[PDB]
C-alpha cells in the first residue's frame, strides 16, 4: 500500500459560509449540525463506492480509484453521482433543520456547499510516520480539485476538462478557463448540471 | 469524547513551495522526502506531548490540550517547544537530503516550512459519521492558526496575542496587526524567536 503514481479522481465538497454559521449557533448546535451533515454526505460517498480520504473542517475529501482500482470512466461516473446525491440529501437535511429552527431562522441560512472534482495523476498511498500515517493522495491534481471547489458557486459542481471528457454535452452548463492558485497554466473548468 | 467547547492550542506547519518541489522530483523521491519529513516532525509533536490531529497535504496539524487536559501555559510551552524542535530537525534533514542530491541540487531548494500557533476556544471531539469519524477541533480559532501559518515567512513561527501572553518579551521579534481571511477584526500577531 506504499505511495505510487496513479490515475484517480478527487472530489472536494465544502460548506458555504461555515464561519458565520459557526458563530451564530451554540457550539452544541454547530457540532450536531456538522455531524448530521457529515453523516449524510459520507453516506453518499460510500454508496457510490468512493473512499472518504478525510474531513478538513467543513470539507470532505473523497477519492475514486484508490485504494481499490477503478476505470477512468467509472471514477468519473461515481464521483459525479456522489456530488449529485449530496445535493439531494442536503435539500432533505435543511427541511429537518428548518423545522428544528437550526437554519433559516435568526441569521443562519440553509446549508449550501461547493463541490470540485478533478481526475489526474497523483501519488497515492500511506503518508506519515510509523507512529501515525494515513492513506491520501498528493500532487497538483489534488490542489486542482480543491481550487475548483473554492472557485465554483454555492450548490454547484465544477469539474476539470479531464472529468468533462466523460460527461454528456447536454450536462455541461458552462466551459471556462480559470487561473487556479498554485497552477501555472490556466485550467479549463466545466460546471455540470446538478440534477440527477 | 463527544464534541464540546474547550480552550486549546493549535499548531500548523506547512512546507514552503511544495508545489514546485512536487514537480521537479520523481514521485518516488517526493513520497520518500515527504514521509521522512513527516516522520521527524510528528516525532517533535509527540515528544512534546502534543496530539497529531491530521496531515493536510504538506501540512501537519497539531493540538495541545485535547484529548488530554493541559494548562493554558503548558499548552503554549509545548507548542512553541515543538515548533522550535521542528526547525532544528529540519536543518538535520536537509543535510542528509543534500548529500543524497534530493535538495539544493537541480531546482529543488532545501526544505523550509511556515508555522502558525494560536490558542483559543474550539469545539473539540469526534466529527464525522458512525462509519467514519476523526478527533479534531472546529471553529474560528483553528482558522486563525492556519492563517498565521500562511502569513508568516519561511522558517519562522508566528503566534497570536493570546499565545504571546506566555512568551518572554525578549523572545518576541515582531508585533503586528494582520487582516486574516475569515476573521472580521484585525488579529494581533507576534513572530517569535526560532532558537531554543
Ligand atoms: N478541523 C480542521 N482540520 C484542518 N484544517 C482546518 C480545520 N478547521 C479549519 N481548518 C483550516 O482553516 C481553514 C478555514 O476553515 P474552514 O474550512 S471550517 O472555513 P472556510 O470553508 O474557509 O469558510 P467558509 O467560506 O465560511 O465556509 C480551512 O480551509 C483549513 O485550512
Ligand atoms: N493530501 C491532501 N489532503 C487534503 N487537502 C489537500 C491534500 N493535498 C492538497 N490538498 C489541498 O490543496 C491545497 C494546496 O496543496 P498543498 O498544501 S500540498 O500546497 P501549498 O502548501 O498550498 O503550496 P506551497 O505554497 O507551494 O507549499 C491544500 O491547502 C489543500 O487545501
Ligand atoms: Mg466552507
Ligand atoms: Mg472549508
Ligand atoms: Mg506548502
Ligand atoms: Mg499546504
Amino acid at each position: 500500500l506504499r505511495p505510487e503514481p496513479r490515475l484517480i479522481t478527487i472530489l472536494f465538497s465544502d460548506i458555504v459560509g461555515f464561519t458565520r454559521m459557526s458563530n451564530a449557533l451554540q457550539s452544541q448546535g454547530v457540532a450536531e449540525l456538522l455531524n448530521e451533515y457529515l453523516g449524510e454526505m459520507t453516506r453518499a460517498v460510500f454508496e457510490n463506492q468512493g473512499t472518504v480520504d478525510k474531513f478538513v473542517g467543513d470539507a470532505i475529501m473523497a477519492l475514486y480509484g484508490a485504494p481499490e482500482e477503478m476505470s477512468p470512466s467509472e471514477q468519473v461516473r461515481r464521483a459525479i453521482a456522489t456530488a449529485r446525491q449530496m445535493l439531494v440529501a442536503l435539500e432533505k437535511l435543511n427541511q429537518g433543520w428548518q423545522e428544528r429552527g437550526l437554519v433559516g431562522r435568526n441569521e443562519v441560512p440553509p446549508v449550501r456547499f461547493r463541490c470540485g472534482i478533478h481526475q489526474g495523476m497523483a501519488v497515492v498511498g500511506l503518508f506519515g510516520s510509523q507512529e501515525r500515517s494515513d492513506f491520501t493522495a498528493i500532487g497538483p491534481s489534488v490542489n486542482i480539485a480543491a481550487r475548483l471547489q473554492e472557485a465554483t458557486a454555492p450548490n454547484s459542481i465544477m469539474v476539470s476538462a479531464m472529468v468533462a471528457q466523460y460527461v454528456p454535452d447536454e450536462e455541461i452548463i458552462k466551459r471556462e478557463f480559470l487561473e487556479l492558485k498554485g497552477i501555472d497554466e490556466p485550467v479549463m473548468t466545466c460546471v455540470i448540471n446538478p440534477n440527477m
